[PDB]
């Protein structure tokens, strides 16, 4: 036997950081969950009980906090790049660092119509994420994403013209509910190192904002022929608006809302044009995926 | 042996309803999870295999959908009152109906600064709930609540002057983070029946709004001596603003954010006035409760 | 306004304890999650920012660990009684302690047919719990329970003879699946204090074992007329086997498994006597409850 | 823009199946959650609203049930192979089927020391899984796994000799707790099609059993130098015992149990040799991974 692949580190590292402006009194908070996994010349820790090659996961945890103290934690693409670069530069025998960051929402409260200087609300479990893979000799590969963005439209979704055979029972429809949890990923051009990442820093927040905006507007305005067709429109627009993105990935569940036939009860009409009360289905669910790139 | 208490019914009944304005094109959606449990002269179903006294839970489910089709589902205090009244009036031998409703957020989207007619976002897992107990001969008892409202303030929380003995290690502080998940309940005066509930319908949305507003503003503005002291201020203000409320209950976790001493590393200063990076603690957590009533 | 009720403390306190037998090498582990909430002359902490009456929740946490170090943690009824007694005796102004313990399973592994001295498996998320309410001047009130015991029987469940009216669609059946998650509680006679609890210590593990055994055997052997009827049989037997129990409570979901009619496809027969493939339903679910006491 | 990758289908399809032996009365149950995602000449569903190429996800769901009715559902490697083969053979334009199955435990109950013919218990949330990728022209690729196997050993884990630098605070130890949730995967030699899978059917249950047995015995008996070293031993033994496995993957969290220094309280000794009460840490956690193959 032989080790074919190995990575190790610390997961579920919760981190908070505050910024305090001493002139204005305005405080700003950031909260994330971080995972760092390392690769390198570490196989003898597996095969020969050689712990000398192990940068302890406890030390990886310490390093996350120290790096957050000494550097900005925003945008997460930059923080992850700084963090991963540290491990491959500090340790000769570590050749890759894989950094995953989940950013949690703390939105400033408005109190009597005014932004409060130090109070925040978690307006949803929607996340902003990054996966930053720092590989010695091969730059920095960043995937940015939004996830847990849950939406519903009550009309202007259709599904007809699909294949019909002996396994098919689904009726065609020209007016249905469409609800999903959006998981959208934009994959950046490889960066040569930390200097190139830094050179693009404003584009990370701007591209996240674009991806979110395009998602919401396309979902709301597309009279959808299918989830497939709608998600492709989203991807095409994001690629048109940021040339440093190479691909856009969507993964969308179709969270079904079923009509309820009540005509057995006093002739109640609750289907078709008369449909008002629906049964949300927890499972099963459609799951639709695509990766869109440049033609 | 003998049955001392018994209730049964259908839980986790997911319900969606849409309202469509045919003049304006504007659609409005509601989504809830409903539980209905019945009590009455049902002990022989337990003791003698007498199913004749059982209104089947499947039929209770059907009834929830039928009632949603025939009545408004908002405010949930009214829907729950209609639903519970149905069971005790329809079935001579059923003497109480216990209706729990969890309302899920579907907030209308703004697209290019304009409200969209049929697209919605789940802006958080914060819930609006009701518990409506309809008891024959004893009216309708309603508890309304908000839950899952997650907040954080980065300063203007203190905790000093607590009891100190041989079990105490906690340092006094004059500046800490305070974060919680708000669970707030307002308990209404008993209503004699459905007519009295209907007579107060506008007060249900208005009192929910007040409770939410008071919670947020008091949390943001109170330089908190303790969770105890801050939550009491919230309750007192809600009682002052709605005379048909008899009591207000809060249940608040203290979701700790711990300082991280980094001075072992290059003399880094990250405590006290220099504290910037903190470790959010998943557990344990303080848990603080009170019920406030009229003096 | 005035405080009508108040309790506070530390929740989600995870605790592990090991016992090591230095003669045999055999180690035994216990793991729990503890909550302690206190009541007493504490209202001024809410109304007047008087923290002097607050035994800090951090100190409550410390006390849990200290008490686990100095006392047995098993049976949990005894540990909870020791812990709650400490708070009301130590602090003159604290008059009640409410202790909830969730015990997690660590079952010793058998390796090559032999019990291993120090290795354990979590054989299910089934829990053993206690609620111990220690109230000054009013003894110790204990509720013991098992929860998260998930079972299924594939036949020998029936449901016919229920009420049928214009809200009913459910077909009668003489052979269905029955699956539930058992939540069973046995409520002890009040104990006058810690000495009386200690005097009954062996009965706590023995009654838990009886409750579990009766649950499983009755579920497996009762050709069930209803969940109501089956759960009553369980309760009656537990009360017959431990005179120091005053009541037994069950709360049982009916986790439905629906037949799937496949006759639209090649005349496939999958209902009634031919039913082989079923659709487990995540929601909704029946929910059946009773409390049984002594006649 | 252009579609670079696309797959779609039905997720979270819950399936139950019963086998009834009409001679003996013995019933046997199986429960799974299935996901099927298809790939093929489907890009025009994304780019041109062409639903004619879509085998509806609802039809995929129907097909799962139909296939379970007509074929054995065990071992899951075989069921998944049958299911995936169906889609690529039935639909000329579908060229890959990706089938994920999670198998849920229903272990037969022993009642008064005897196996019951039709009653079962969920003895843990441990799962047995498969990922079966059926690719036209490229056979069938199967990954089998066990997951959610949660274990703890109270001694005979060590961690010393790791790298120590200015980021390190962790003390070396020669006696610690080790607890993990085992996720173990064995990757089979490619199979040319369904006939070859069928030719090996008994090896699927036997290899799962071996993987489980080796995991448990190695965890219990290895005086562990590190998680790395222990997991490698497990993998090497599984590869030695089944030549049709090409690689074994482990992913193991290190679920920390921290000592609690109580010496501030009455000189209580609870560290080192005196350590009895520990604080289980929910987060962060080490995360250790490797893939082991044949040298
Ligand atoms: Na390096
Ligand atoms: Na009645
Ligand atoms: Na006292
Ligand atoms: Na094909």
């Amino acid at each position: 036997s032989a080790v074919k692949a190995a990575r190790y580190g610390k997961d579920n590292v919760r981190v908070y950081k505050v910024h305090k402006d001493e002139k204005t009194g305005v405080q700003t908070v950031y909260e994330m969950t971080v995972c760092v996994l390392l690769e390198g010349e570490i196989e003898t820790s597996y095969t020969k009980a050689d712990n000398s090659v192990i940068v302890a996961t406890d030390s990886i945890k310490n390093t996350i906090y120290i790096t957050a103290k000494q550097n900005p934690v925003t945008p997460p693409e930059l923080f992850g790049s700084i963090l991963g670069t540290h491990f491959i530069e500090k340790y000769n025998h570590i050749h890759a660092a894989h950094v995953n960051i989940v950013c949690h929402r703390w939105t400033r409260m408005d109190i009597d119509g005014k932004p409060h200087p130090h109070s925040f609300i978690r307006d949803s479990e929607e996340k902003r994420n990054v996966q930053v893979d720092v590989v010695e000799g091969k730059g920095i590969d960043i995937k940015s994403s939004l996830s847990g963005l849950t939406v519903l439209k009550s009309t202007n979704s259709q599904f007809w013209g699909f294949l019909r055979d002996e396994y098919t029972t689904l009726k065609e429809t020209w007016d249905r509910i469409l609800s999903t949890d959006v998981d959208a990923t934009w994959q950046w051009k490889n960066f040569s190192g930390l200097q190139e990442v830094r050179s693009h820093v404003p584009k990370f927040d701007a591209t996240w904002a674009t991806a979110r905006e395009v998602t919401l507007k396309t979902f709301a305005e597309d009279n959808s022929a299918s989830v497939q067709a709608t998600m492709y429109k989203m991807a095409e627009q994001i690629l048109a608006r940021q040339q440093l993105i190479e691909t856009v990935e969507y993964s969308l569940p179709n969270k079904h809302y079923f009509e309820i036939d009540l005509s057995w009860h006093k002739g109640l009409q609750n289907t078709g044009k008369n449909a008002e009360v629906f049964a949300p289905q927890s499972d099963p669910n459609g799951l639709i995926k695509c990766t869109v790139g440049r033609s």
